[PDB]
């Protein structure tokens, strides 16, 4: 999730969806 997110920072808005687009894996 967005607010474990591994990645320099992704959810630029509170979106989840955006970030685990990429993370999450
Ligand atoms: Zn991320």
């Amino acid at each position: 999730a967005v607010s474990a997110c591994a990645l320099p920072k992704c959810a630029a808005a509170a979106n989840v969806a955006a970030h685990m687009t990429h993370c999450a894996k």
